[PDB]
C-alpha cells in the first residue's frame, strides 16, 4: 500500500536527520526536497519532521539569510562543524511547512520552542531574499540563475539562458556553469550579480511560492506575538507584483525576462502557482481552471509541466512536460482554495494513481503514465503521505 511505502522511502533515504531527495544519491540535504519531505515526515514522527527542517537552517544559513539549494553534509545528522554548500537558493516554500508543523504538532509546548526557534531565520531568508533579488522594492524577486526555480530545464528559461556567454544517479550545462564562474569572479558580492548576470528572470513560480510563505509568515509571527512589520510590506507589495505578472491576451500568469524586458509568453505548470498563493480574483482563477482542462483534453494525466499542445512539449523530459508530484498538490491546493472542487480532486486522483501504478518517481509521462527519473523520490512519497492523511 502507499502510505506504508512511502514511509519506507523515507526511512531509506533518511541521513539522521535529513533525508536525501532520492535513492542512490550523496548524503546532501535539499533545500526545496527538505521542506515537501517535513510534511511527510508529520505522518510517521512529529520530532523526526521538525528535525528534518532544523537541520536545513542548522546547517545551511549563513549570516546574509540566504537558504543554499543545496547544503553537502557529506555524513548523516544527529538531532538539533559547518558544511559546504552551494551559492544560489531555490523555491522558498519553507514558511509554508513551519506553519504547518507549528499549527497542527500535538506536541504543543515542542511546537512552540521549534517555531520560536525557527520564526527568525525564516525572517532573514525571506529578508534576504528581497534584499538580495529585489534591490529597487519592486514587491517581486528574480533568479540569476535556472537552478533556482527548482524547474532546472523549463521551455520558460530557453530564450533567458541563450544570451548566457560560455541529485540524479541515471546518466546548457555549459551555460549553467557560466553563470557559476560568474557569480565566482564577483565574489557573489549580491550588489554586483543583480546588475551584471546575463540571466535575471522574475519567475512566476518562485514568486507565487515566496508569497504564500510571506502569507504565512505573517500568520506565523501574529500567533507568536513577534514583530510582522517587515512582513506586511513584502505582502502588500508582493500581491501588486505576482498578479503584474498575468497576461490577458494568453489568459495566463508567465514569468519575466528583465535582461530582455519582457514577459516569457511560454505557458508551464508554474503558471498556475499563483493560485497557491491566493493573489487572483475567482474571474481570473475561473480561466485558469478553464485552461488546466484544456491541457487535460490533450494529456492523459492532469498537469503536465508545460502545455501539451506547446511546441516545447516532450512528455518525458524533466520540466518540458511531465507530471510533477509537489505541484500537482500545490496547484490543487490552490485550485480548492477557490473552490475548484472537482479540478482539485482530479489532480489529486492523477497523483495517487500515477505513484500506486509506477510508485514514488520523480516525474511522470502525461500520456502513458510511465515513471521517470529518480526512484524512491523522496518529496513524492512524503507528498503521498500527506495528501492522504
Amino acid at each position: 500500500p502507499l502510505r506504508t511505502k512511502a514511509v519506507e522511502v523515507l526511512q531509506r533515504n533518511s541521513r539522521g536527520a535529513f533525508t536525501v531527495p532520492a535513492h542512490g544519491l550523496y548524503p546532501y540535504q535539499w533545500l526545496w526536497d527538505s521542506a515537501f519531505i517535513a510534511l511527510g515526515w508529520t505522518q510517521v514522527d512529529w520530532e523526526r519532521a521538525w528535525q528534518e527542517l532544523l537541520c536545513l537552517f542548522d546547517y545551511g544559513q549563513g549570516p546574509d539569510g540566504m537558504l543554499p539549494h543545496i547544503v553537502f553534509h557529506e555524513q548523516s545528522r544527529d538531532y538539533f562543524a559547518q558544511p559546504a554548500t552551494s551559492g544560489i537558493t531555490q523555491p522558498p516554500v519553507v514558511a509554508t511547512v513551519v506553519r504547518y508543523l507549528y499549527e497542527k504538532d500535538p506536541d504543543r509546548d515542542r511546537a512552540r520552542e521549534r517555531a520560536r526557534y525557527l520564526f527568525p531565520k525564516l525572517l532573514a531568508f525571506h529578508r534576504w531574499l528581497y534584499h538580495a533579488r529585489d534591490p529597487y522594492r519592486t514587491g517581486l524577486v528574480v533568479i540569476v540563475h535556472p537552478w533556482e526555480s527548482g524547474m532546472d530545464n523549463s521551455p520558460a528559461w530557453d530564450k533567458p539562458l541563450s544570451r548566457v556567454p560560455v541529485k540524479h544517479v541515471n546518466p546548457d550545462y555549459d551555460r549553467y556553469l557560466s553563470l557559476l564562474y560568474l557569480f565566482r569572479r564577483l565574489e557573489y558580492d549580491p550588489r554586483e550579480i543583480y546588475r551584471q548576470s546575463p540571466f535575471k528572470v522574475v519567475d512566476v513560480g518562485f514568486n507565487a511560492i515566496l508569497q504564500r510563505a510571506n502569507r504565512d509568515l505573517y500568520a506565523l509571527a501574529v500567533l507568536l506575538q513577534e514583530d510582522p512589520y517587515e512582513i506586511e510590506e513584502w505582502i502588500v507589495r508582493g500581491e501588486v507584483g505576482l498578479e503584474a505578472l498575468w497576461d490577458r491576451e494568453a489568459g495566463f500568469y508567465f514569468s519575466w525576462d528583465l535582461v530582455a524586458g519582457e514577459p516569457i509568453a511560454v505557458k508551464t505548470s508554474a503558471g498556475f502557482l499563483p493560485l497557491f498563493a491566493g493573489t487572483p480574483h475567482q474571474g481570473r482563477a475561473s480561466l485558469l481552471a478553464q485552461e488546466a482542462e484544456r491541457w487535460g483534453e490533450k494529456a492523459r494525466y492532469l498537469l503536465p509541466s508545460v502545455d501539451p499542445t506547446s511546441p516545447f512539449f516532450e512528455p518525458g523530459r524533466y520540466w518540458r512536460g511531465p507530471v510533477w508530484i509537489n505541484v500537482n498538490w500545490m496547484v490543487a491546493e490552490g485550485f480548492r482554495d477557490y473552490g475548484f472542487a472537482a479540478l482539485a480532486a482530479r489532480l489529486k486522483a492523477d497523483a495517487l494513481a500515477l505513484m500506486e501504478r509506477e510508485g514514488f518517481r520523480e516525474y511522470y509521462d502525461p500520456l502513458t503514465g510511465q515513471g521517470r527519473g529518480g526512484e524512491g523520490f523522496s518529496w513524492s512519497a512524503a507528498l503521498a503521505l500527506f495528501w492522504t492523511r
